[PDB]
């Protein structure tokens, strides 16, 4: 309770799964939420399962789409106030080696989770700099940023990127005493519908040579660490990767 | 508030600046705390300074003291019910490059910052396993188990070996179902009475070429990281460093 | 001497500095070269400064042309032989923030660094797999894709774009005994006539602070491993890391 | 062939395996060598092996040593003249999690494995700076200093030790302009005569979720980048960590 008191925040992908919860999670600590997706029967749904309009809505936003980021932070900021954190959670997986990579979805792929991000970080420095706000912008970075998959290329791509641009955004946000910190999370495999639906998926990220817990985690795995990250308890933590993966990096 | 319900901690070097900051906050969010030092005449001020004793005691022990640890877990059992929790904080600096360092400098650093992570790391693994507490060992592991200082050449071994052997028994952990999970902390500079005594040492640390903050931390910034990884919101968080340094790290 | 023999080796951007280094070693090593260079007139002179026809061609190409890619790894076929080796060293650099990168420098630069190491990347693998030439793709990936840098940020995401993705392709060789080794090269600053012609800019690279060698490297220290990882002697190393920096990332 | 003149080498361990390729390339390319071992009826044969008395010699000597240290320089210094390598090469294994590592395992595997490279690097850096000899130490650093295993948790703790102290005194060398670089070499699973008596091992290690590559290495990949760092070739290379395991950490 009352870990995220006064703070704003827009949360992309924020209608399903890991972006679900962190908007659960976020709510119950005493955060106006935004959430979005390219889909409105999805967003609709969900921010009502969450809470009420006074503590959560939807605003339907691909955030490939460079012009609705203003748009959305717009949005945001008339329902709720200037907006203090922002965690870019949408991102999107092609199933490709680098090998067998179109350029079509490599484009694709890195249009949302990257200049995705970079979008969402250019922006949220702009509009939460030098506000006493104590600004928090999250990006979600993967296991997948630290280590490959040979079935994962533009993602792996994506994921390293986000990594090391965060580094340079907290740098410069630091440096020029902004009052906006940006760091990242790494899930390693979390538990979904999604993931439900893909028969034989849950089991194969479970084998031990995979995930050493054996089990893959939950949504609120990575919710509470957005939390931690998002709330003022993080004010010193900028610059850095937060990893939450059931050991999968550390063999 | 709450977020440590059931929680028994133990923290080594729990009586001074960050290792006190980390007891204070344990008891606040419901855990019973043994703090330790090997000076009684600071431990028995310090623990009365957070708590009753009903929430928080003091044992005097030096974490180099192998069979100490043994009096140690025993006390805190004695106290409040099986231990869920070590913070192995305890630690001392060599001011000496590798070249200039004495074998019996070295030996002193290991035994303190090596030594006693290990002692501390294999006991609570064999008294947390299998018990369904939650468990977790939180090793204090510096931005010096990331990066080389010339002159703290003791101290980056000792930083470096943590870093690693924590992933060992995490691993172990994971893979033997123990319900034990083992990660590392790595502060950058904090503020504390001792950074206060060094005349010129906080100002040199918040240069914007030591930690782009501009500015140092305060034991607090440490205490909520361990309050998150002591906690069960972290139950998929094992073998990872979490990093809270100003920056330091990402230039 | 003859550490390269019967090797066949593309080098982007290896006219000038680095790039001209890696090819110079190269060719003395008894690889056969093509460079390129988006602009003619300094490729034909750069490839006769170092040898004759026969040991080194020139093919004009811009690194984010996706179709040239083709038609350079079939001019180089045609003057060589099948191509054993790449090296994806053309870049540029912005001079922005995260904060300040217009989009069309993002996109630009993103084209050279990210696509045009993916295309390559994807290419090589195509054209050098399976064939026994003990083919080693070298992609350049800077201690910026290690550290951020607040004046460099789509440079930042566009090295650890490559820094990852190079995993994803090393991993998929390798499990498909494709005989294609992928590995990154870190370089820290380096002397070069680009370098000499911004004025402090040496200088201030080769500050303690910066560099701890207190001054920067020079051509050839890239050139060395990258013929370390060309040549056969380095057919266990894949998704590896090299970092040729002066200890700027060690601190 | 000469890439090594003049260059006089101590290569601990260098009897066997890993330690003898780097002794017999290291020969190879000019360098003159002495290599160690507790045990006389094996290095006595070893030197003869590869060369010479005026190419290699022997010494017995245990890494753990401290005095005995002195004693080698001198040997290697009467023999050859003034020392420019050390190859901190000799190494024990326990295969012990964290949970059931006795002290005396610990503090046996610590004293060869970290203070035998304390010892050896101290040494190194007072003996080799400042004479003009393109010094260079290099310490072996393992797989097992970037990832846990969860049966050899003091190897862990040893090897992630040796990896950040090396930072340390790259650093202090860099900044003090001694002509002394320091670098980790980090194998993965490498075939010799031991892992062949050990039944089943080269199997487990070539498993694709062990070693990518579907096989172990050679001790001729360990000596390749052991030349390569002992060279001036590598002369901006300082503080950073060399890896060749055939994509065992990639993933
Ligand atoms: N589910 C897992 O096991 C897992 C594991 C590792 C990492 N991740 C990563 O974590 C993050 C969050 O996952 P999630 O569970 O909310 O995902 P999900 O798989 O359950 O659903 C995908 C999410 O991304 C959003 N999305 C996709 N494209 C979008 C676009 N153009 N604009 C706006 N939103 C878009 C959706 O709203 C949705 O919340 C992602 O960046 C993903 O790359 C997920
Ligand atoms: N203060 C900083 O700026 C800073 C910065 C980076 C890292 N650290 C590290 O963080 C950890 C915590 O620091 P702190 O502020 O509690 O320290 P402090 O500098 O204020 O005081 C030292 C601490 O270590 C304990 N200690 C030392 N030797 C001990 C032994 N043999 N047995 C038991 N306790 C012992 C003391 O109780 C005390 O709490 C340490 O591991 C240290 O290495 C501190
Ligand atoms: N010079 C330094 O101090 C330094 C330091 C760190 C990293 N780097 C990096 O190392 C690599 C090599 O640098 P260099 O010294 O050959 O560079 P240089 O600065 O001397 O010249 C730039 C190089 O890139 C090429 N280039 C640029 N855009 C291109 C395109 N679209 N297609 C083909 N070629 C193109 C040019 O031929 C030229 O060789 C680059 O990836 C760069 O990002 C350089
Ligand atoms: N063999 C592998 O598959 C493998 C894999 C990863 C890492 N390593 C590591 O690489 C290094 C080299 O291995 P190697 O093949 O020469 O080993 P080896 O297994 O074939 O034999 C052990 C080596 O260590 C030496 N040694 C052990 N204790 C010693 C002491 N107290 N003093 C002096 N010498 C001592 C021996 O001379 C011998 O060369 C070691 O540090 C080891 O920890 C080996
Ligand atoms: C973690 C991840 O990227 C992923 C991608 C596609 C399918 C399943 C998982
Ligand atoms: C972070 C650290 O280790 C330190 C050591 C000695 C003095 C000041 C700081
Ligand atoms: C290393 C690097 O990226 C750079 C970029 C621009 C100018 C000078 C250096
Ligand atoms: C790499 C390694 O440490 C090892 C140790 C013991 C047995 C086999 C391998
Ligand atoms: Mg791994
Ligand atoms: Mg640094």
């Amino acid at each position: 309770s009352n870990r995220l008191d006064g703070k704003v925040a827009i949360i992309t992908g924020g209608t399903l799964g890991i972006g679900l919860a962190i908007a659960t999670k976020f709510v119950e600590e005493g955060a106006k939420v935004m959430i979005t997706d390219r889909h409105s029967d999805v967003g609709e749904k969900a921010a009502k399962s969450v809470g009420t309009p006074d503590q959560i809505q939807f605003f339907q936003h691909d955030s490939s789409d460079e012009d609705g980021w203003t748009k959305l932070f717009d949005a945001t900021e008339k329902a709720f106030g200037p907006v203090s954190t922002l965690v870019n959670n949408a991102g999107i997986a092609v199933n490709k080696s680098v090998e067998e990579t179109t350029t079509a979805e490599w484009r694709k792929l890195l249009a949302v989770n990257l200049d995705g991000v970079f979008f969402g970080t250019r922006l949220g420095i702009q509009r939460m700099k030098n506000k006493g706000l104590g600004a928090s912008i999250i990006n979600m970075s993967s296991i997948e940023g630290f280590v490959g998959d040979p079935s994962l290329g533009a993602y792996n791509a994506s994921k390293g990127a986000v990594r090391i641009m965060s580094k340079s955004a907290a740098l410069d946000c630091a440096l020029k005493d902004y009052d906006v910190r940006v760091n990242t999370v790494h899930p390693g495999y979390i538990k979904t519908p999604l993931v439900d639906d893909l028969p034989g998926a849950e089991e194969a990220m479970s084998q031990r040579t995979k995930t050493p817990m054996g089990h893959i985690g939950e949504p609120n795995d990575i919710a509470y660490i957005c939390v931690y990250l998002a709330s003022n308890e993080s004010k010193f933590a900028t610059g850095s990767e937060f990893v939450v993966d059931g050991g999968y990096t550390a063999q």
